[PDB]
């Protein structure tokens, strides 16, 4: 299926999630298409240096250019996983009637209310904590996606 990760800038959390999940998915043998976008993103932007360094440590390349979320992306996605509950709210105010496909990453994976907080402006250690937080969620996501018919 088509999965999109969404954050604010599409510079830290969602690009990290996309790169981490693509790696996990290919190991697990998952047949999914993965993208990321931001609710307040510019195009041509890049992943922040700390996000790049955090993934580089785990031998994953984060070569990323920022993309704004658009109606076209929202229509075509099978699943939209937002970092925060506020991101869900923005998605609902700016785009079409797609509530049924939009969930926070924590909601969808763990069943509980929870946000993946913005690491932007934080130290490399803040980013590495975000990376680890994402990794654990995304490993579970992979296992869960196996339970989806027509995956």
């Amino acid at each position: 299926m088509d999965i999109i990760f969404v954050c604010t800038g599409n510079t830290c959390r969602s690009p990290m999630a996309e790169a981490l999940f693509k790696s996990i998915a290919e190991r697990e043998g998952l047949n999914v298409n993965v993208r990321s976008a931001g609710v307040f993103a510019s195009p041509n932007g890049k992943a922040t240096p700390h996000a790049v360094e955090a993934l580089f440590e785990k031998h994953i390349a984060l070569n990323h250019v920022s993309s704004p979320l658009t109606e076209e992306l929202m229509e075509s996605a099978d699943l939209v996983l937002a970092m925060t509950h506020q991101h869900k709210q923005i998605i609902a105010s700016q785009f079409g009637r797609y509530r049924d496909k939009v969930f926070t990453l924590k909601e969808y994976v763990t069943g509980s209310h929870g946000d993946v907080l913005d690491p932007f402006g934080g130290s490399i250690d803040i980013y590495k904590q975000t990376r680890d937080e994402l990794e654990e969620l995304l490993r579970q996501l992979a296992k869960q996606l196996k339970k989806d018919r027509r995956l």
